[PDB]
């Protein structure tokens, strides 16, 4: 899990993004997408149940006191529900990753938006 005080909630809006890459390419689909940006107060935690884990310090993280999280697919259906300005925490069922919301990761495919392919903290 994470929290996150995110204060940007950026345009579902048709944009060219990557595709997976080496194997059979397609065309960059006008896919409507769109991502969000979030200030940071405490980082990844632990699923403690009834508790949670530590909200890890972005103290010795410089960079990207916010954060660029994006969203197609399923995660088109959670658009509406964010209003900017509010802190929001995001759950994960899924094996435990921390310096996780910095740089795309590998349990996906390795498609990257057009700007925030690695911009800031994709």
């Amino acid at each position: 899990s994470r929290l996150f005080l995110l204060c940007h909630k950026e345009a579902l809006m048709k944009r060219n993004f990557c595709v997976p890459p080496g194997a059979s390419p397609e065309v960059p689909k006008p896919a409507l997408s769109f991502y969000v940006l979030g200030s940071w107060l405490g980082g990844t935690q632990r699923k403690e149940g009834t508790g949670w884990g530590l909200p890890e310090p972005q103290g010795n993280d410089d960079n990207d006191q916010k954060v660029h999280l994006i969203f197609f697919g399923s995660s088109v259906r959670w658009f509406e529900f964010l209003h900017p300005g509010q802190v929001y925490r995001l759950i994960a069922p899924g094996p435990a990753t921390p310096m996780l919301f910095e740089k795309d990761g590998s349990s996906c495919i390795s498609r990257r938006p057009l700007e925030l392919a690695g911009c800031a903290s994709c």
